[PDB]
């Protein structure tokens, strides 16, 4: 496959649904090594076994809300991989009241924060704590969402986290790209994982059906691949072209 | 001119070289009452001289990182004003250390959760806080810059922080739209106040760098029933600056 | 006004509905001098009326799908106008056929051909043919659309067109920012004047679809001093509508 | 290979250091079975040769300022290729004077016309002639150049000519979508196919190095396989991060 002799840590696998799992699978068909995080004690079992199935002992527990759970994580990878090529960041989050309603009046000091706090900084926080153990040609990805560059009803403030995190893949990609190591987002169109807004997106999408973990997976296979060697910085829409219409 | 009868709130005014300077000169030039707010006790005697050489007397504390100060401030400003026609949001910080040198090795949680919470969610903050008070017709404005949309070295977190901030302006403009309001930024040049300035004057297609009277002309016609059919819009007021490559 | 002491040209007047109706209307209110183009015998009557009525009488045909039409109308306006202060292109066109319907199966050579001369190479031709008379300080103004960015159903070669318009802006506005001239575009919602309509004033921010007048007030400020440090941008006019999604 | 059991069309090859060459053989690399343009008669031995190497003997004349040699080119295809699943576009021309100095004094009528013409409109041209022979899940392809999106120096007319090529990228994407045909553009970094550019470039792209015909090929190859099943009216910047950086 086009990822042998490439390391990964993925993140956010959650459930078989998850884009991180269609993204772990893709990636091991690829031939990569595969290591994975869970949030909490409770997917631990769960991860665990999903690990198994795609070649892969290495599961490690991780809150990036902690600086120092995301430390010992790496100290742990450390002792199995002292060096590896990049990581699949798929983790947000936005207190459930963030997101219902009118903007405005849904929005508070405490939901911002949060919301920016884990589906922003923690994408360069993480590269913070193993930029020493990246190998050159190492790549990074994260998943963000149309919510970053329109005004999605009851998206609310995860539209302004998309967006820091857009950014964010700029600034890191243009931070690290000198030392070898290419930072890069796919912006996904909806997926189940907004049973109005999966069935929109469906009949006004270009290819007039909605993107899978599959096709996600295999887009986040080449973008941490040697393959897209040309590619940092960039947002990359996977979405069937749903943002490029309008009117449809 | 074309914002009398017109009450703007003007934030961020700190000398007479302030973005917000310019902006209140372009405003009260145009027929606008003006109102201020000033962050803490050191500004507090700059922004009421500012404020009287520009026929106003509303001169108002407000620090944006506190709920409070911002729900004290527009209780205030109602007593004159009970109900207005904007404001103009021209703030944003970042701690010292976020802003030079490798970015990754700057940013930190407590310095990206400032810069954010000061420069973007500050702006949403103001809205909630004044939203019973606009009148129709209103128009908020934010200042941004091109670090959002693009890697610039040294400027680091404070490009994710204005690109949530233009995030906002969209959410904002969708959000109020409907009882009236409209949400706009402009993406500032680089203002001669330091090698990035040589740069941008040499490249720029206008072949200077702009200017607080430029960027004030913008603001006042933004916040102006002239820029009805205008929301949720970044516009660039750099020269041309961000449209040109390899000059 | 804002305009006084500027002679600006208006092309694209057809009827009280044109786009540049409106825009010539806010420009007199601002106390502009205007000129105006008429592209054929049938306009010229429509054209010298409106322009009585808003003080002018410098009415001249122009056909910009040619070269000699463009330079001789020029040198007419040189004899009362031997320096002016820009333009404003308000004209594109597209073969009937092009913009309906599937458009891969609409879209052909020659369609696509003028499409483009008319609605993106005009601009560019006007400005070549009118450099050495622009005064520093000078703006020219285009009429761009949302198709330019976007795929909207039967747009279709209208979109390309444009698109190469946005463009041209850019690559006029480098070309021509150290001579003092700068060069804008505004990207207009669809004007009430037919499902489209109707979809816009849905989804659109501040639930309107734009006027005329809307149009014709953001033109004027970009044809102002007030618009110094603005060159080479697509300013939105639509109300919000581009920056909404699933409304 | 991932484009196994693909059949792709690729003009544009003129020489070893093509941008066309590059995706051709990270193609054959992938399994694809190709096909080759060539414009004139000069070519013409020089590019049967290129095809010899890549496991192909289809080498076909077009000129795509011509709809008659479009479709003869289309007609010959189809003796060996009923049925096909897309086509690289990697043409573009404006006249030499265009090309050089102020863009305002440069420019012409029929500068601009030509430009248009055979950097924008023959995609269409070629995806027109060739409709009804496209297999469901295939893709078409077009180069592009930052050019389009600001303005560069000299570039001129032609940045015209891909702005309108990458509108044409959206259109097509959403009129062919439907019918199960993905559209998209790879705006590429500059490589040697301007000393001054290319050298630009190298010191203030993220990754530091000017991308190669390989990088593109590569990312030229992924998508037109159905690994990016999920990306359809999207220019993807293939330029190591030089259009998201400033003032580096
Ligand atoms: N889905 C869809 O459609 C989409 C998505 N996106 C994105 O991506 C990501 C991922 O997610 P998903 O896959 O989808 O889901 P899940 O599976 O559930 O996952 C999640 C995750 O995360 C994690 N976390 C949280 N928190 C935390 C964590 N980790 C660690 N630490 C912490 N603290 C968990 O565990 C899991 O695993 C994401 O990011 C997304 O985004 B979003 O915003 C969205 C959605 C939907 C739609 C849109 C958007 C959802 N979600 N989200 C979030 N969460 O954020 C993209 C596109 C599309
Ligand atoms: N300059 C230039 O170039 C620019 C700018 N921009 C922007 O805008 C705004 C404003 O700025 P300026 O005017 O310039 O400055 P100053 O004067 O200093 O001001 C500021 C203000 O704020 C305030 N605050 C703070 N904090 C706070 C406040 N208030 C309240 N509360 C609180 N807490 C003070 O006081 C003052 O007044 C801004 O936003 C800006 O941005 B930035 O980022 C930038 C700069 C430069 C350049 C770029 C950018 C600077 N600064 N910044 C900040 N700070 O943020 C835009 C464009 C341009
Ligand atoms: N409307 C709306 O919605 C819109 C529009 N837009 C644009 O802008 C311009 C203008 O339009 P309007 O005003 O609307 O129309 P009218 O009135 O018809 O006008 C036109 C003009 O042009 C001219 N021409 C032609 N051809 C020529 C000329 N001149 C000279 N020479 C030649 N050859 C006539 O005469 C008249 O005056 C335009 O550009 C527009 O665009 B479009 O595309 C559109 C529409 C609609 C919608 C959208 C778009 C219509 N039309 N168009 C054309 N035509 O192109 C913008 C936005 C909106
Ligand atoms: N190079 C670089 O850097 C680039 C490029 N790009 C693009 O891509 C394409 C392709 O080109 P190249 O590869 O580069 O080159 P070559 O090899 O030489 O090729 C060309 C071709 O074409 C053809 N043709 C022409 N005409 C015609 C034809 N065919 C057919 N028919 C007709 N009529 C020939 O044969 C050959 O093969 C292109 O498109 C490009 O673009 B551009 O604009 C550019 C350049 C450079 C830089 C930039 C841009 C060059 N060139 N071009 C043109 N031509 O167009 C992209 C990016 C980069």
């Amino acid at each position: 496959g086009f990822l042998s002799g490439k390391r990964i840590l993925v993140t956010g696998v959650a459930s078989k649904l998850s884009i991180a799992y269609g993204i772990a699978q893709a990636m091991h068909r690829e031939g990569a090594e595969l290591a994975f995080t869970y949030q909490n004690d409770k997917l631990k079992g769960r991860v665990e076994e999903f690990a198994a199935q795609l070649g892969s002992d290495i599961v490690l527990q991780c809150d990036v809300a902690e600086d120092a759970s995301i430390d010992t994580m790496f100290a742990e990878l450390g002792k199995v991989w002292p060096k590896f090529d990049g990581f699949v960041h798929s983790i947000g989050f936005a207190p459930g009241d963030q997101l219902d309603g009118d903007y405005v009046n849904a929005v508070t000091r405490e939901g911002f924060k949060i919301a920016h706090d884990i589906s922003s900084y923690s994408f360069v926080a993480m590269a913070k704590a193993c930029r020493s153990m990246l190998n050159p040609g190492s790549a990074l990805l994260t998943l963000s969402y149309l919510g970053a560059e329109r005004a999605i009803p009851n998206y609310n403030v995860m539209g302004l986290a998309k967006a820091s995190l857009e950014a964010n893949v700029r600034y890191m990609a243009n931070a690290m790209g000198p030392e070898g190591v290419r930072v890069n987002a796919i912006s996904a169109g909806p997926i189940r994982t907004f049973r109005k807004m999966l069935a929109h997106c469906e009949a006004v999408t270009p290819i007039r059906r909605t993107v899978t973990i599959e096709d996600v997976g295999n887009s986040a296979a080449f973008l941490c691949s040697d393959l897209s060697a040309g590619i940092s910085g960039e947002v990359v829409h996977v979405d069937g072209g749903f943002s490029i219409a309008a009117m449809n």
